């Protein structure tokens, strides 16, 4: 691999896809992993207690920090955000903190290192570079797109060798229920929908569909992630995007099924036929160009997956119950 | 006048336009105008010592401004920015904090307002809502589209009744070359093409044409602008868009070529013709919606803006003076 014996800053990497990269890093002999996470939607257990593992445990947007930073890094991850849509509607001053002035104040900084090869950048999901002002659910998806502007921006202008990998749908194990602080609203809990479903299967519990569960999703495995912001680090085209996608699409309802299939949870399902009134990104890009394809089946993914829920319940199951008061009052 | 007895706040209101806009507000018999601006590319004379003009000497992004607001107001003009291209590219941080966080602390506090009309924002130049990642030359130029992603945003969630008025090359009175604080290079003197070619001009010196002044621009007299501005207020719709343009371009060698016309400047002018190559904003919505049409002429606005620069010469050079020691060491 490129990146053995190199030394990797993970901004973020305490979170979900974080924590799995740097697993994945750390299985690829690199030199060094410096995680800078402040916590903010991640557990400290999901950064490991490694010789090679350095965690800063502070914001990226620390002016200290940032001064303190030397020009020793290879590459650099960024995958800090403000978990997720619902939150950053709830609070968009939270969510610019550490969602639009993060990517910024990073780029700034490291604008005149020059031991980078590559800065990987990820992005909310061939690729073009067009966007609408009217996408744009939340103050989130905004957060997103900026960064991209940045991206764009720091190569051109200073040659920041930056890559932006789009990706959606993320699922696997380390995405932990109520990770973090408090962060407005219930979805702090139910962060997504592929944990929740499987925790709730677990528990016994009926799966709720949302209109027959018709919504379809292009679900990805967080290890085919982690390996495909690893191509794009290691190959991705500075200035340039990639679609980081399984290219197959999953309906909730199929979602659910499954789920109750592999826990054995023997409750109902109101599930309702798909419609093409109901739904009315590409993976060619990197395949072709990085060799990278993201082959792990939505049948396997989710047998790993709730494999590690069911191994970590216990655990998990502690940490939503900080959020109970939350909850309650909410 | 719609505007006529009513409350409004101009964000920015000491600057080139935001100074013209709130004379032309108290033309209209406003009951108040507030004036927010930090000076960081203003001059306090560019306010007016008037009953009706409140001014706070302090940046919008400020938490106790922002909480001491009060649901007292009609329209809003959101004017600020760190000026400009240039400085933004020496200070992306100075450019976020006094151009994109503006924005968006701006909107946050007023998004529960009940009170106001319209809020029109200043945005960078039919109307089309789709942008590149790719534009962007600057971090003013990102910063100005942020803005507009915020416009629509706040008005699709919150209906925060947004208008983005889109605009360039403004000229006119009002526009100080060295106004404000030293904000990293020598433009913050040498503004923008026109107040520098009309200060040499009056100083007899030969104006520095770049590649014989083939490049055109649809320049905008001030006054025009302002008006264009409170049409929006009045007048445009919600969550909308409009170009106050002129319609009309000028090249830079006919642009010396007048100034000097104007003045008597007897120096030479180094102009090439303009080839295809060389250059290889629609007003008909406003003019169609809004009833609005820039008419002012170049020659006839040029003739005012330099009536108001012979006027003010002395003090404008005070002004310019102390940025001498920045400029010497640039
Ligand atoms: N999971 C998905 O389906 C998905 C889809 C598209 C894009 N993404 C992007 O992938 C990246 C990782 O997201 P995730 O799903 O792992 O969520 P996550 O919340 O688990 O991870 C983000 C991490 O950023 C950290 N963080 C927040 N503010 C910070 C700050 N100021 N400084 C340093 N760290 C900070 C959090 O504590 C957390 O560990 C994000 O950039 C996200 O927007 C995720
Ligand atoms: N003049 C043009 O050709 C042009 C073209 C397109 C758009 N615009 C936009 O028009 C608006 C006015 O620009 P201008 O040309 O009058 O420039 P300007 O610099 O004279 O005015 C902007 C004002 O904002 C103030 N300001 C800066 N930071 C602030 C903060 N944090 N809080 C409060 N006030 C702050 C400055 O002190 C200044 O008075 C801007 O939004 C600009 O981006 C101007």
């Amino acid at each position: 691999s490129k990146l053995a014996n190199t030394n990797v800053m993970v901004v973020g990497g305490a979170g979900f896809v974080g924590s799995n990269l740097v697993k994945r890093l750390l299985e690829l002999g690199v030199n060094q992993v410096h995680v800078v996470d402040n916590l903010l939607s991640a557990e400290k257990i999901n950064v490991p207690d490694h010789p090679a593992v350095r965690f800063s445990e502070t914001s990226i947007t620390d002016d200290a920090l940032l001064a303190s930073l030397q020009d020793e890094y290879d590459y650099v991850f960024h995958l800090a955000t403000y978990h997720g849509n619902q939150s950053s509607i709830h609070d968009p001053l939270a969510d610019h903190e550490n969602n639009t002035l993060t990517t910024l104040k990073l780029y700034e900084r490291l604008k005149h290192f020059k031991r980078l090869k590559k800065v990987v950048y990820s992005a909310a999901g061939e690729e073009t570079d067009i966007v609408s002002l009217h996408n744009n659910d939340s103050p989130y998806s905004m957060s997103k797109i900026f960064g991209e502007f940045y991206s764009v921006y720091y190569h051109k202008q200073h040659q920041l060798p930056t890559v932006r990998a789009r990706f959606q749908n993320v699922y696997g194990p380390g995405e932990i229920l109520g990770a973090g602080r408090w962060r407005g609203t219930p979805a702090t809990v139910w962060r997504n929908v592929t944990p929740t479903f499987i925790y709730k299967a677990l528990k016994g519990m009926p799966l709720p569909l949302e209109n027959g569960g018709v919504a379809t999703r292009d679900f990805i495995f967080v290890e085919d992630v982690a390996n495909g912001l690893i191509a794009c680090a290691a190959d991705g085209t500075p200035g340039g995007v990639y679609n980081i996608a399984s290219g197959k699409e999953t309906s909730i309802a199929d979602l659910a099924t499954k789920i109750n299939e592999i826990t054995g949870n023997n409750t109902e399902l109101d599930r309702l036929p798909k419609r093409p009134w109901d739904n009315s990104g590409s993976p060619e890009k990197a395949r072709r160009e990085l060799g990278f394809s993201a082959d792990v089946s939505i049948d396997d993914g989710l047998r790993k997956t709730i494999e590690w829920t069911k191994a970590n319940l216990a655990v998990i199951e502690q940490i939503m119950r900080k959020h109970d008061s939350a909850l309650a009052t909410y």
